[PDB]
């Protein structure tokens, strides 16, 4: 059992383990586009001896955090242990090696999407965004008198074929991802993949359509089996007017009974309707997970709420150092100290706080973060909150 | 079609309309206890001529708002229009008369639980609390190393018969309802009802059990049909230690596959487990709805977040006046003005902001509240937030 | 194995066989009311030797046929063979003895409700009415501009407790049953039973309500398990105005998603709505079955359509005689002949034609009735049609 | 927003709107065959300005009505409004323009298949045929002793591959459609389409088989997911013997539990079995809708029942003229009059009467057609009835 960077000869073994590990992995073409995002030395394999029994890699990503700050982010992905090689510490060894490489390379944060909720906490990843599925019974849906874009005259939204408006989607998405925490830069090869998945598949997905506004788009397709359900795969709106105009058009899908979308907890959709209850939360799950690799670089990088007055404390991350933390004027200074800790928490908890998806007070009530100062808790809650609600870009 | 306060002779007509309108209403005994909370002049009926074709009333309640302030609250309930008398403006006439009486009597707020989401907005009620059902697959559930009460030695929790510990439940609930926004004073007659519903019913509900801690209780019963589901009807914990100790005991129900509870979005339960995903959000809905009857009395009554610096603005409520609003040191002054409005919103929107369940920024993005100042929005969001997460007491 | 009229000593054996044969049969009280309708010599039992292994009886009924003619009708009921005594010819022997008694007593027709569709054809019973379940999604239901009773001002319909308006229900039903083919006289003891079943049952049915109009009523109750379904157990309307007014009130059950009723194929409900498709046919089955005991007495008794000109033919019923049949001026003369048959059919087929539920042309296309004259078929179809659509009264 | 006949340049916009509007529309090939049935000037489009936001067209059809009379029929189809352009009166404007063209061109009737039941009534279309799904549990099914084709010796039915017997199917269908009201001439291009859909589809429908008799055929295929269900897509029988022989063969599909077919309410199948209840009505819906374009041309064209004696009345169609209507000897004369109306009804109601699927008495009881003469109602019911039961040909 060796742990090595893979050679070109290892990749067929890795595509076999992939196919057996992930139902979405069709074959080598499934990996081509993503693989252009893996740097030299971004991948590890474990061999028996030899055949591939374990793999893991990271991609070079750009993640938007509160204050519209973009961090270089190591996106862990393609993580698999062969079913023959369970309980042999292979995931732990692979994560320790990648984390060493990611830290040495200078990434301040790593990120991933978890197959299960019980695995990545112990490696310092905290769930940092929240997926919220809304299902609308569009047969009852009526827009509130207050809702934008109710006026008579032309619609600002067009029904279009996705493959014919690639440039407009790219430009809108680029504007979205720079202004929203959770945003990820989407490279050309991932737009190539997305537009390929928009075609009908022989005995697979139905053809995708787009609704296009100058300041937003929605991609949606009818469900393969439930012919009265339209699933929105992605809606990116840069203005409230674009968000409301796109939902007016989706609620105009008169063939459908239901429209579903995977959105975020602060989606204003329910408030656009005379009956807020028509936007039913049908599913909720962790989205992006974060591991803070360098505590001071990450805490100094993001912006903080201007509404909380200057305060200083001492934060200890369980295996991640102790820091004098001063937050004022929406910025934070985070320097080494041996002064007594006022706040303690494991690394994973800091990742859960980092984009504003989880309140310090909520984590404190579970004893995940400990302090004897309730004023300090209120100040942390306020300071770490994000003005712009955190959203989930695309899984990887 | 007259609208009158009912006489004793009207009540059999009201119990018939009740039985036909609400599946929970068994018969007159269903109304006895609640009826002691209805003041003289708390009820209206509509007669055809004569038979009862419409009814509505309010109860005298005490509602806890942020800052641990308790307001006298008119609880609208027993609202019904006969199926013979739809679309005749009976609900509008009944709500206008009760609102006139409630305002004249000096209540600063009215509240209700809505049968449907599309009815009460137009009468100025905004959804103000959020019901969040968590279902735990307790067969996988393991407590995080950080979770309180993991130590060896005696449990602080006892399994008890509800009817034998009425005093302990009453005292714990009284402590809970005074410290949590959404809390409602529960009168002796409603404890009489609750303890009656805890017995097994011939072909009805199964017997309720209690888990009792010095600082919390849970009432739960196995589902009538799904024998592997335990439903927690109520869990009131005054400390984090009590909340964690009660969940350790519920996850010790080794007969069950699943434990469900109707809780609030900030329930720390998921954070107590090594897999946060095991606490699945299975249902979400509006809970308590609020109508602000007197804008200045309500805005001056509640406490505001100390973390936002003093600010002044001008708020217009659509049919509810314009006010100079100054918020500083966690308190607000709200005085008449004819100065230009900086913020506008319908009355229902203010009720949705009032307990901190909905952010001003979220309502602004749906255009439910309008301002040209994004700094003012961030300040309102921060100021109206509740330190202690808003919860739902008991429906009425 | 003897076949005898039962003595008082046989009835406990008959109630045991009943309880084991019919899930609705609770115990002896289940039989009390119906048993007052059984004449002396109306019942047969088969004994092993001795215990009761088979039973059957008939009740004295009054059945309305086209032309508003009321026939004395033998209603076969309480028919059971012990599961120990299958395939021993017990049903055949019991039906032969009762049919001999029914014919000797002078009944022109027998009738029953069949537990299965494959049993009673061979004993000469034809399905003569059609049960049609309509389920309305009342959340979409809007009345057509043409529909009666759309005017502003008082409703003609009242929501009432069934037990307090027994006289009004009795009088309306009596008017209904005399004007509709399929109508059955309902004796006081069956009104006693119906009003007993209207109360809530401990772990059983929910409480029944009534909608009362001068010229119609509906009895309905919410489903025991599906709390958004109201089931109409009976709607009797003597005028179109009463039918429409009652449906306006049922569609005013704003708590419900769906209203279901077991009605007849010509129920005008769908035509009252702007969307006829909202009245979904969810179930169809044979209702009342008829055996013509005396062909000429039955054919001369009922009225025929005035729109067909006088015609004469020769009808042979397979074991029931050959007759010269002359139909003109809505009346028929049916006399013995040995002239060549122009029409042949088994006895069961004549019962299926008798109330107008099945067309002669439809039965001819299945070769159930044979003739070489297509003009004669059109004439029979027209003549046997019922002006007033055939309905099903109450099962027995 | 212009309304125009489309140019060749408009058709890609129309195929996009089609794909987004109809789940069956795969792509341009989906329209090729049907499009040969659209005359010059048969189509309208609405453009924003420009892109296609609305479309509608009619095909040249031949519809069989009672008396075996074949009318030129405008078949409305491909009707779609973009989800961006709801509630802008586009459907009303498109239907007004096509109806003007259809009337000017000399069509006496228009027809369509409705996506929803609430749309086409207000444009004068009445549901005129009834789809009735029968599901047979063929494991219990036994043919009545009376049923044709029970004799020993060769079967008259052959199991064949549809594509190898196109000529026999074409000839049988042509005989069927000329003798049955509802029949439609099926052009060669629609036989090309039907025989293409009979092949297995990669992850789609299973291969279709045919049962072939000299005087009838059935096309059936096993369900894609329920492998014990055979769905009959089409059964056309010109004689009762062919209908019974084909059902004997379908009930010989010993692999299947259930056979389903979409047939008409008068299908004699149930009567062929010893248990009529085995032919369960599992679904009922409106089929073909009719708009009478020229009241007198349509009323004079169809044949009437010979069994009703000569009568005269005055019929007013709400926006369609008043006529002296004389019906005798199976023919009708319908001439202009200003004499007082004896019968009134909206245009849609006349379309519902026209093929005999709905009785005048049933529509009168919903007040859809008004008269003060009950004798006149019985005469209309009898006269408009169809000797040969109305069936549905193929949807378009
Ligand atoms: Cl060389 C390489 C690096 C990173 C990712 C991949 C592709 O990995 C997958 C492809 C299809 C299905 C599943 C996976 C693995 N699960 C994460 C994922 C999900 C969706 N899309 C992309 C990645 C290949
Ligand atoms: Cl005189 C009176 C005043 C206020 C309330 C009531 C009781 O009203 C009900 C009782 C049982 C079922 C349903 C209702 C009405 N829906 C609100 C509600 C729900 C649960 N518990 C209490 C009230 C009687
Ligand atoms: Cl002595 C006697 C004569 C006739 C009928 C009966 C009662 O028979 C039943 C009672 C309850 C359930 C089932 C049956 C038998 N199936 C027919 C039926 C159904 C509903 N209601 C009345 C009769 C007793
Ligand atoms: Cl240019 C043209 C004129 C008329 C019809 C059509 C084809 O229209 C469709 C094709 C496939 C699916 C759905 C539709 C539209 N719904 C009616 C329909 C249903 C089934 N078969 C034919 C028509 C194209």
């Amino acid at each position: 059992v060796t742990l090595c960077s893979p050679t070109e000869d290892d990749w067929p073994g890795m595509f076999l383990l992939a196919a057996a590990s992930f139902t979405d992995f069709i074959g080598p073409e499934s990996a081509t586009a993503w693989r252009t995002l893996v740097p030299t030395d971004g991948a590890v394999v474990v061999r028996d001896g030899s055949e591939v029994v374990g793999m893991a890699l990271y991609m070079d990503l750009r993640l938007t955090v509160p204050g519209e700050v973009v961090l270089p982010t190591a996106g862990l992905s393609f993580v698999a242990v062969a079913p023959t090689h369970r309980r042999r510490g292979l995931l732990r060894a692979m994560c320790a090696e990648l984390h060493r490489r990611i830290a040495d390379s200078g990434y301040p944060v790593a990120a991933l999407h978890a197959s299960e909720g019980g695995i990545y906490g112990r490696f310092g990843y905290g769930p940092a965004t929240t997926l919220h599925e809304l299902t609308v019974d569009r047969r009852f849906a009526r827009f509130h008198a207050d809702a934008p874009g109710g006026g008579l005259g032309g619609s600002s939204v067009r029904l279009v074929r996705p493959t014919e408006h690639r440039g407009e989607f790219e430009a809108i998405y680029e504007r979205w991802r720079q202004q929203v925490p959770g945003g990820l830069l989407r490279p050309q090869v991932l737009w190539d993949e997305l537009l390929a998945e928009a075609k009908a598949a022989p005995g697979g997905d139905r053809e995708s359509f787009a609704l296009l506004h100058p300041d937003g788009y929605a991609l949606y397709r009818v469900d393969r089996t439930d012919l009265k359900l339209a699933r929105v795969s992605e809606l990116r709106a840069v203005t409230a007017d674009a968000h409301c105009a796109l939902w007016r058009a989706l609620i105009g899908l008169d063939s459908m009974e239901r429209i579903s979308i995977i959105t975020h907890p602060q989606d204003p959709l329910p408030h656009l309707l005379t009956d807020t209850r028509l936007a039913r939360t049908t599913w909720r799950q962790d989205g992006l997970w974060l591991r803070i690799m360098n505590v001071p670089a990450a805490l100094e990088a993001r912006g903080y709420a201007h509404e909380v007055g200057e305060f200083s404390t001492v934060l200890e991350v369980s295996d991640g150092g102790r820091f004098a933390l001063k937050i004022g004027d929406g910025r934070a200074r985070c320097t080494p100290t041996d002064a007594a800790a006022e706040i303690e928490m494991d690394r994973d908890v800091l990742g859960s706080l980092y984009l504003g998806a989880h309140r310090a007070s909520t984590l404190a009530a579970a004893n995940r973060l400990r302090t004897k100062d309730s004023q300090l808790l209120r100040r942390l809650d306020a300071a770490f909150a994000s003005d712009v609600p955190v959203q989930t870009a695309f899984e990887f």
